DNA sequence: GCCAACGTTGGC
DNA sequence: GCCAACGTTGGC
């Protein structure tokens, strides 16, 4: 089963997308959160 | 059925 | 080894 958001690193508690990222810029191809809300926990 | 975004992988 | 496209799926 995929992996959930902490909720507590930095990254979760942001609540906006910057849209200034590579992720949030291709989303629509990328299907990716954006960077600067990426969990912690889930990079590694 | 929609939607946000994780897992896989493939291009670099 | 990074990172983004694609496929997918959990929650609604
Ligand atoms: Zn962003
Ligand atoms: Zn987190």
């Amino acid at each position: 089963k995929k992996r959930k958001r902490c909720g507590m690193c930095a990254p979760c508690r942001r609540r906006i997308n910057c849209e200034q990222c590579s992720s949030c810029r291709n989303r629509k191809t990328g299907h990716q959160i954006c960077k600067f809300r990426k969990c912690e926990e889930l990079k590694k």
